Protein backbone atom coordinates (compact mmCIF):
# COMPACT_ATOMS: atom_id res chain seq x y z
CA UNK A 1 0.00 0.00 0.00
CA UNK A 2 2.85 2.36 -0.86
CA UNK A 3 1.25 5.55 -1.97
CA UNK A 4 3.12 8.29 -0.93
CA UNK A 5 0.01 11.07 -1.16
CA UNK A 6 -2.84 8.99 0.56
CA UNK A 7 -2.07 10.59 3.97
CA UNK A 8 -3.57 14.10 2.55
CA UNK A 9 -7.25 13.23 2.00
CA UNK A 10 -6.86 10.13 5.18
CA UNK A 11 -5.91 13.47 7.32
CA UNK A 12 -9.10 15.17 5.77
CA UNK A 13 -11.57 12.79 6.40
CA UNK A 14 -9.89 12.00 10.01
CA UNK A 15 -10.37 16.11 10.53
CA UNK A 16 -13.80 15.74 9.16
CA UNK A 17 -14.75 12.77 11.69
CA UNK A 18 -13.47 15.52 14.75
CA UNK A 19 -15.29 18.10 13.73
CA UNK A 20 -18.34 15.64 14.09
CA UNK A 21 -17.32 14.98 17.47
CA UNK A 22 -19.20 16.92 19.98
CA UNK A 23 -15.59 17.09 22.14
CA UNK A 24 -14.06 18.85 19.88
CA UNK A 25 -16.29 21.88 19.86
CA UNK A 26 -13.18 23.76 22.16
CA UNK A 27 -10.90 23.11 19.96
CA UNK A 28 -12.39 24.34 16.45
CA UNK A 29 -11.62 28.24 16.44
CA UNK A 30 -8.91 30.04 18.49
CA UNK A 31 -9.61 31.24 22.13
CA UNK A 32 -11.17 34.69 22.47
CA UNK A 33 -9.09 36.57 25.18
CA UNK A 34 -11.73 38.82 26.15
CA UNK A 35 -13.56 35.31 27.94
CA UNK A 36 -9.94 34.24 29.04
CA UNK A 37 -8.11 36.99 29.59
CA UNK A 38 -4.57 35.55 30.58
CA UNK A 39 -4.60 32.64 28.09
CA UNK A 40 -1.19 34.25 26.90
CA UNK A 41 0.27 34.51 29.59
CA UNK A 42 -0.04 30.83 29.82
CA UNK A 43 0.06 29.43 25.84
CA UNK A 44 2.70 30.78 23.71
CA UNK A 45 1.65 29.26 20.19
CA UNK A 46 -2.17 28.86 19.98
CA UNK A 47 -3.41 25.83 17.30
CA UNK A 48 -6.78 24.60 16.90
CA UNK A 49 -8.75 22.30 14.64
CA UNK A 50 -9.97 24.92 11.98
CA UNK A 51 -5.85 26.68 11.65
CA UNK A 52 -4.69 22.33 11.51
CA UNK A 53 -7.45 22.09 8.44
CA UNK A 54 -6.49 25.64 6.94
CA UNK A 55 -2.82 24.65 6.81
CA UNK A 56 -3.63 20.82 4.67
CA UNK A 57 -5.79 22.75 2.17
CA UNK A 58 -3.19 25.17 1.68
CA UNK A 59 -0.46 22.48 1.37
CA UNK A 60 1.34 23.54 3.85
CA UNK A 61 2.11 20.39 5.48
CA UNK A 62 4.33 17.93 3.78
CA UNK A 63 4.08 15.08 5.83
CA UNK A 64 1.42 13.49 8.78
CA UNK A 65 4.24 13.79 11.21
CA UNK A 66 3.67 17.90 10.68
CA UNK A 67 0.27 17.45 10.77
CA UNK A 68 0.14 15.52 13.96
CA UNK A 69 2.32 17.87 16.25
CA UNK A 70 0.15 20.52 15.47
CA UNK A 71 -3.03 18.65 16.89
CA UNK A 72 -0.62 17.08 19.73
CA UNK A 73 -0.38 21.07 20.64
CA UNK A 74 -3.82 21.56 20.47
CA UNK A 75 -4.46 19.45 23.34
CA UNK A 76 -0.80 19.44 25.32
CA UNK A 77 -2.53 23.86 25.19
CA UNK A 78 -5.39 22.30 26.97
CA UNK A 79 -3.41 20.46 29.87
CA UNK A 80 -1.27 23.71 30.54
CA UNK A 81 -4.15 25.79 30.63
CA UNK A 82 -6.57 23.91 32.67
CA UNK A 83 -6.73 24.94 36.28
CA UNK A 84 -8.01 21.22 37.21
CA UNK A 85 -7.53 17.43 35.84
CA UNK A 86 -11.00 17.71 36.38
CA UNK A 87 -12.40 20.39 33.98
CA UNK A 88 -15.05 20.06 31.52
CA UNK A 89 -12.57 21.43 28.69
CA UNK A 90 -9.59 19.31 29.50
CA UNK A 91 -11.30 16.32 29.70
CA UNK A 92 -12.79 16.53 26.56
CA UNK A 93 -9.76 16.94 25.53
CA UNK A 94 -8.44 13.96 26.28
CA UNK A 95 -11.09 11.59 24.46
CA UNK A 96 -10.84 13.46 21.70
CA UNK A 97 -6.84 12.74 22.07
CA UNK A 98 -7.48 9.01 22.64
CA UNK A 99 -9.95 9.03 19.45
CA UNK A 100 -7.01 10.66 17.42
CA UNK A 101 -4.42 9.13 18.72
CA UNK A 102 -6.42 5.52 17.65
CA UNK A 103 -7.11 6.73 14.19
CA UNK A 104 -3.69 8.52 13.15
CA UNK A 105 -1.63 5.72 13.76
CA UNK A 106 -2.45 4.02 10.63
CA UNK A 107 -2.13 7.20 8.57
CA UNK A 108 1.74 7.21 10.09
CA UNK A 109 2.83 3.64 9.70
CA UNK A 110 1.51 3.93 5.94
CA UNK A 111 3.29 7.03 5.35
CA UNK A 112 6.20 5.57 6.02
CA UNK A 113 6.18 2.70 4.57
CA UNK A 114 5.41 4.38 1.92
CA UNK A 115 8.21 6.76 1.84
CA UNK A 116 10.38 3.66 2.78
CA UNK A 117 9.16 1.45 -0.41
CA UNK A 118 10.49 4.57 -2.66
CA UNK A 119 14.08 4.53 -1.24
CA UNK A 120 14.05 0.65 -1.34
CA UNK A 121 16.74 0.11 -4.25
C1 LIG B 1 -12.97 28.60 21.81
N1 LIG B 1 -12.13 27.86 22.72
C2 LIG B 1 -11.89 28.28 23.94
O1 LIG B 1 -12.35 29.37 24.32
N2 LIG B 1 -11.23 27.44 24.79
C3 LIG B 1 -11.15 27.74 26.23
C4 LIG B 1 -9.77 27.46 26.80
N3 LIG B 1 -9.28 26.14 26.40
C5 LIG B 1 -8.90 25.13 27.20
O2 LIG B 1 -8.32 24.17 26.69
C6 LIG B 1 -9.29 24.98 28.61
C7 LIG B 1 -8.87 24.09 29.54
C8 LIG B 1 -9.61 24.33 30.72
C9 LIG B 1 -10.45 25.35 30.46
C10 LIG B 1 -11.48 26.04 31.26
O3 LIG B 1 -11.52 25.47 32.58
C11 LIG B 1 -12.48 25.93 33.46
C12 LIG B 1 -12.39 25.50 34.78
C13 LIG B 1 -13.35 25.90 35.70
C14 LIG B 1 -14.40 26.71 35.32
C15 LIG B 1 -14.49 27.12 34.01
C16 LIG B 1 -13.54 26.74 33.08
O4 LIG B 1 -10.28 25.77 29.17
C17 LIG B 1 -9.26 26.01 24.95
C18 LIG B 1 -10.68 26.13 24.45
Amino acid sequence: SYDIQAWKKQCEELLNLIFQCEDSEPFRQPVDLLEYPDYRDIIDTPMDFATVRETLEAGNYESPMELCKDVRLIFSNSKAYTPSKRSRIYSMSLRLSAFFEEHISSVLSDYKSALRFHKRN
